[PDB]
């Protein structure tokens, strides 16, 4: 007596055949568990395609939860990330080749292109390149912060407001989407945690997480410290304001900020000269301008220094030490940083 | 007053300048900490080269970690792994770009390229082409795993020796190396560890490390088990023979050779149906021939089943479920699997 077989189950998104799907070879790139490419849906679209890697310990139930925040941000935050166009699973005989345009097996994520940019190359290849691609008409470090973090902070604010911390906000993470005015859009929610009970938390816990080195703070690479009891749906908005997830990007977002407003921090090594002096003398920005800034000749702070020194508060506040005094991404878009010009003289 | 400051420090190998080496634009993989690209040292010598990821925590360490084990590989078991030709770190304003075809800040590790292809490549192509490759006279499917295994075994014995547990043994970390007439050499010592103090462990801990999932036992995803004392200089020896973390390695050896011997497995899907009946039968090789091996009409066991089933037996030992029952490389290699035929060459021995 042999065990029966029987059907598998496929998960796939309404308006989504494998058929409409040609995928292009060449990974744009490759995360922590996941592969990216190119694709074309239904002749005519340009999107994008994500896979879970197969040689990586867990790769498909990280895509999974990527998954689901994706449909949570596609619910109640649309326009803060990519625009999420579903899913796509496929199976063993009815998988092809990415070399032959065809998805292969298991599980598929698609998004629609937002453009063949990113900030960070955008800003690495100049302002004046990231400004055209921001539609941003003051080609100024401080013209492109301002527009980029006014943008950045709304969809963050969004995000949180939600429940979600995306928790790798990097110029790498932020596309200007030049079909939507140029506006700045998230992308990879891989790392990103849901910690409200909607129904449930998710992928959100006591300890160290997935991090950007160059962007999460040293120290506090954690949604909640090691010590915190594991979130429920009984404790989650209690744990919110206690352990402030969301500040996380708070500090990420500082970190933006510094690298659209200063030139020479644009290279891994400058940030990473910055973050180290900033570290040095107490994560105090007028000290930082007091003590270290006679060493960054080769740098220019204008932006920052701009209208009272508002770009460098701003930082401050995106960038305390102590998550209590960190400022919130909502809270920072009402900084004078922000301020309309008065009288305008039009 | 003000700091005076200093100068910066890199790490450099004797020989090894950038000025000297051209990298070629697209990454030839990109790993978990890491990526490698092919490059030319001095005008004609085909290399490859590796830096940390940017975006990944400790990459750094990691990448620390993968180059003092490959010095240790180098001085002590030589010929089982790509050749390693040291690092070169590269500072800010002399770091360069990749387009430009110059290496970028940071550290970098260089070996030899010991062939453009990987068993993986080679085997899904077929038995031919890897059976060219490897210089493998018998080009069937015992033929090659004979081959393969025997050098394979070999090495990873070798580097047990030595306290180094690869961790990421598989079709896709081995190549044919064509300038030393096809012999298989591994790759990519990222997830290895030195598990004994020599004079310290490296990449050595209790618990979940990194491992790739399809050449990994699913329930043993560690070198050491959560359950043990911290790997010291003291307790290092005890361990080793407690845990056997070298036969995290043969459980990987034996995928080796289950795809190597049979054309089916060579797929991830394929290796993953075996791997899920060899585990429902209780990891019974024996088990799995006798209640299994109908299912398996499409695929030819002939190699495995070859002369009263060897190799079947060597997968067994190299895959048991327990550790403690699990062989060793140096023990697999004596096995009757390695075997000459009776008479074999015999038509034209002198
Ligand atoms: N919606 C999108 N539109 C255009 N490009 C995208 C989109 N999503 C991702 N990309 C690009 O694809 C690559 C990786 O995307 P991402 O979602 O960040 O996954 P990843 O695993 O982190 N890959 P990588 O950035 O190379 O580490 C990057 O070049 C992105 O710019
Ligand atoms: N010494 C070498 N000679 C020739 N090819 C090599 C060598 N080392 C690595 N490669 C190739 O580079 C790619 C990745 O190398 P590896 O050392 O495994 O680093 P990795 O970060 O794990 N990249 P990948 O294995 O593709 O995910 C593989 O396609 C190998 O074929
Ligand atoms: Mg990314
Ligand atoms: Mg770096
Ligand atoms: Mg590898």
């Amino acid at each position: 007596l042999k065990a029966r077989g029987g059907p598998k189950t496929l998960r796939r998104t309404p308006g989504v055949e494998p058929k409409d799907i040609r995928v292009l070879p060449g990974p744009l790139g490759s995360g922590n568990f996941g592969t990216v490419f190119r694709g074309v849906f239904k002749g005519d679209q340009d999107v994008v395609l994500k896979n879970a890697k197969a040689d990586v310990m867990a790769a498909e139930e990280l895509l999974e939860c990527e998954m689901d925040v994706n449909y949570h941000v596609h619910a109640n935050a649309k326009g803060t990330c990519a625009r999420f166009m579903g899913c796509i699973e496929l199976g063993a005989k009815d998988g092809g080749e990415i070399y032959n345009g065809t998805l292969t097996e298991g599980l598929w994520l698609m998004w629609a292109n937002e453009g063949e940019n990113t900030v960070e190359a955008l800003m690495r290849r100049g302002t004046a390149p990231l400004a055209t691609a921001m539609a941003c008409a003051d080609a100024t470090e401080l013209g492109v912060t301002k527009k980029a973090m006014r943008e950045l902070l709304g969809s963050l604010a969004r995000l949180h407001e939600c429940g979600v911390v995306h928790r790798d906000v990097k110029p790498a993470n932020l596309i200007a989407a030049e079909k939507d005015g140029g506006v700045l859009k998230l992308i990879d929610l891989g790392a990103a945690a849901l910690c409200l009970p909607l129904p449930e938390t998710l992928n959100y816990y006591p300890g160290d997480g997935p991090a950007d080195p160059r962007y999460a703070k040293a120290d506090e690479l954690y949604l909640l410290p090691p010590g915190s009891p594991r979130p429920t749906k009984d404790n989650a908005a209690k744990l919110w304001e206690a352990h402030k997830p969301d500040r996380f990007d708070s500090w990420s977002a500082g970190c933006v900020m510094l690298q659209l407003a200063v030139v020479g921090l644009r290279t891994d090594a400058g940030l990473e000269r910055f973050l180290a002096d900033y570290k040095a003398v107490g994560y105090d920005v007028n000290a930082f301008r007091g003590e270290k800034s006679g060493e960054y000749g080769t740098m220019d702070f204008a932006a920052l220094d701009a209208n009272g020194g508002a770009g460098w508060d701003l930082c401050q506040r995106l960038m305390e030490a102590e998550r209590d005094a960190r400022a919130s991404c909502e809270a920072a878009l009402s900084h004078a940083f922000f301020d309309a010009a008065a009288l305008e003289h039009h």
